[PDB]
């Protein structure tokens, strides 16, 4: 009666989103679990986070333990010790387009790319690079829903013997009551991994003169016992996400522009210490170092020798969330788990909720505050995908939903 | 001219039989770049995966499939590996990209920012220094990257490779090569280009022993002799082929079209029978990649003085070369027929104009259950009113078709989409 949950995202989809789609995936399994049903989610392997540059546990970047709290969890490679083909890969698709539903249908483009018959009972796939991973069957699912949906879908009757059913395309369901407390459980169960907590608190102590006592930013070890509380100070510096790349191809300072916003962010928190997140060129970080005020310096984490991107990724937004004061960038995910990291540590929200804006728009649109829980509209949810095709949602009809366009994959 | 080097790629997601048609639109812009007294010789691009449903592998050299004096012939070429022990930086890379204006249809370029997905395909870390795939090698990059929107052909990417910024670039690599056409689509270049990709000798001999041992066939009695010099082939129809049919056979449609284009498997075993009839062949050689179950059912429904093989020797030989060795079973054939707008079929179809097979033999395409009268293809003769349309220019995306006319509008184009890639 053990059955597997297994899933993958589409292929051009980048870390952070990733990470929102488990969360969809955990409250799935939640629900399935709730309602009976004895269900252990496999933790799908990370591949590259660049697309110009495989197989990695999940154990490298979070909490294994911390994950287990809110669902049964296991790494893709001790799913395969127990030596069962895969029963069902259900691929999922949308309904060309605030109405919850599915059907087996027709494969979309690019289905038939990704999946080959070979004989009866046995379909070829990427799944993840493993070399001898076959499912006895595969089809594609129209899908429009949330969690719960897909929790209504493994269900159906066509799959009762499958005891292992792979879900692709995964980012195609949204969340469930999106920002609310199961949402926040999900979110909260995925803890860093150990290891790289230590090297990002090695480096907040030595470099950033910051650490959890003096900070206020100690956190119980379960965090099921985490309380609610706005009194996180941070460590004496400001964390600045800088995305220099406009991945929705008008949104970004430039660079004199962003000297100007840390100058001011500097002077009024009286800061002497940036830690800057960003993957921009050398020369760029030079001009943008050269153009700040002698007194203020700024910190990379950049010894990173065995570290994959991922870790280094992690690591950096670890010491963001850890600022006295945060500001991100535009629509960006990497900016969005930052956020939920600060809103977990316990920062007031005016430390948190902050965009750079471009140069031309000085009062430029800030985020949403989606705050931690343990009418009129609700703002628009994040999009559910960075790429292609995707939905935002709004509750208080009590909900509402609008596709969002993004640059292809 | 002082040696210059062109390297290209294409969309990921675009298979080999359009790559194989991607290289002699390279090649004709390498043909044109010498014409014009420029010293370029063209960098092969490494071969990765065949399918996209399985593990991606080593970077593999054009020599496993294809007889690199013969391409030589045409323009020079060197392999990738080949091109990096000489320690030469590449110096630009120009990612191709269509004009986000749109669009009559007129030839021009221009350097413009990036359309999607440039920016995550290509990462500036310094200076001058540009991180990309580069065929999956890691320590290979860019001193200079940037996009340049294109409409136009092999000859509109020779004046953009001549234009004076880029004079300093000894190594210049073209990303998305796809998005330009053919220049003078069916013409002579064209057919040399096509004529200049010899499959290798290893390919052919174990080709060669399968005919000769399972499908009573052989150059000599089959009259498909070519000679070893691809350019002292002379026209010829006197191909008669060996005593089997030949079919192609798709069964994912890669167009996900709304009305069936591909024959059910009694739909094809219906066809089979009724050609092998009305050709007196006993013999069916089988192209495809459907699994066995659908084979057998195939098998089972065909009258049983029928006999149909398949090359299946295949432990040693990776997935591209087992393909090659389909397509050249197919194409000698005595009659070929193959699947809808399938770039393996056409292939198939130079193939056989090559050999110098009678086009009644080589210009036929499976017909659904529904539509017995089905779209034929056009017969694009070799060489040596309005024409047709070309084949697209891709197989998944936005492409493009074009239509040409002599004298005594020249030419016009028409966009064709395709599913995503
Ligand atoms: C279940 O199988 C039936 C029979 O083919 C099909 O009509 C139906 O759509 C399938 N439903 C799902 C969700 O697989
Ligand atoms: C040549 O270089 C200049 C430098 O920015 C640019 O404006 C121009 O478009 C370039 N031309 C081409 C076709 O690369």
């Amino acid at each position: 009666e053990k059955k597997f949950l297994l899933y993958d995202v589409n292929f051009g989809e980048g870390f952070n989103l990733r990470r929102d789609v488990y969360m969809r995936v955990a409250n799935t399994v939640r629900s399935l679990r709730d309602s009976g049903e004895n269900y252990i989610l496999v933790l799908p392997p990370w591949g590259r986070l660049h697309h110009w540059k495989v197989a990695l546990s999940w154990r490298l970047f979070f909490d294994l333990e911390s994950l287990n709290r809110f669902i049964p969890v296991i790494e893709f490679e001790d799913f395969l010790d127990e030596n069962r083909p895969i029963d069902q890969v259900i691929y999922l698709q949308h309904y060309a387009e605030y109405v919850r539903k599915f059907e087996k249908r027709s494969c979309l483009p690019p289905a038939e790319s990704h999946y080959k018959q070979v004989e009866e009972f046995k379909w070829k796939g990427w799944f993840y690079s493993y070399e001898d991973v076959y499912s006895r069957n595969f089809q594609c699912v129209s899908i429009q829903g949330d969690s719960g949906t897909l929790k209504d879908l493994l269900k159906h009757s066509n799959f009762s013997e499958s005891t292992s059913i792979m879900v692709d395309r995964a980012e195609t369901i949204l969340h469930e009551h999106y920002g609310e407390v199961d949402y926040w459980k999900a979110r909260r169960s995925m803890r860093y991994s150990n290891d790289l907590v230590d090297v990002a608190d090695a480096f907040r102590k030595k470099y950033l003169d910051s650490d959890d006592k003096r900070d206020k930013t100690k956190l119980v070890d379960d965090w099921t016992k985490e309380k609610p509380r706005r009194t996180a100070i941070g460590g004496p510096y400001l964390g600045i996400h800088w995305r220099r790349r406009d991945f929705l191809y008008a949104q970004l300072p430039t660079i004199p522009g962003t000297a100007k916003i840390l100058q001011d962010l500097c002077k009024k928190l009286d800061l002497q210490k940036i830690y800057l997140a960003t993957d921009a060129p050398d020369q760029e970080v030079d001009e943008l170092k050269a153009l700040l005020n002698g007194e203020l310096e700024v910190y990379r984490f950049t010894d990173t020798q065995k570290l994959n991107d991922g870790q280094i990724a992690i690591i950096d937004q670890y010491l963001c969330a850890h600022a006295a004061y945060f500001i991100g960038s535009y629509e960006s995910t990497f900016t969005f788990r930052i956020q939920e990291d600060r809103e977990i540590i316990g920062f007031p929200i005016s430390t948190t909720f902050n965009r750079l804006c471009p140069d031309t728009e000085p009062t430029c649109e800030q985020p949403c505050k989606w705050k931690i829980v343990y009418s009129p509209w609700s703002c628009w949810s994040d999009c559910s995908v960075t790429c292609g095709k995707g939905m935002r949602t709004r509750q208080r009809d009590l909900e509402q939903a609008e596709k969002c366009m993004l640059p292809e994959c």
